[PDB]
């Protein structure tokens, strides 16, 4: 069994709606899910999961629907990934503040 | 062959790793994520520069995929170092499209 990486991609430093992808990678065996938090608080809508891909191990993203505003209002943004038993979370914000 | 019936250019992104956004063990590695959307035809060809010089490893780019005229998208992923982001080295996602090219630059400064 290999545990996921998980890594999240934001939007650029110097500014963008836009996207916040959550990857999962070097992950065997295949079940997995990805959801999403903002500001501690489950998020309901707004994200799509891509189909899981090789790369044996195992490759999936998601996508979070995000708002400039309240990306630089510093809302916090969390992937939740869940393996074999285990539940990850990572983490994000806007580092320009 | 079957005609494409329209014309559109590629919107281009990058998604760049949070200010933690490096591991592993040192020299510490991230990723760069470049998506073209709402294009057709489906044929484009996405290149990584890094300071104006082309990348010519360590980026994996998808197959092209589908997204009323029919647009596709595409995913480029490019392995970058902490050292270099942090010295502030400008990062180009380079998409040409129909003879048109379209890009995105970042870097680690605000």
């Amino acid at each position: 069994e290999m545990n996921p990486n998980v890594n999240v991609f934001v939007p650029p430093r110097d500014g963008f709606k836009s996207k916040l992808i959550c990857e999962a990678t070097n992950f065997t065996p295949k079940p997995i899910t990805v959801s999403w938090l903002k500001d501690g608080k489950l998020v309901e809508s707004g994200f799509t999961t891509d189909p899981v891909t090789i790369e044996q191990t195992y490759k999936v993203i998601s996508t979070l629907t995000i708002s400039e505003i309240d990306w630089l209002n510093l809302n916090v943004y969390t992937c939740r990934v869940d393996h074999r038993g285990l539940t990850f979370l990572k983490n994000v914000s806007s580092t320009c503040a």
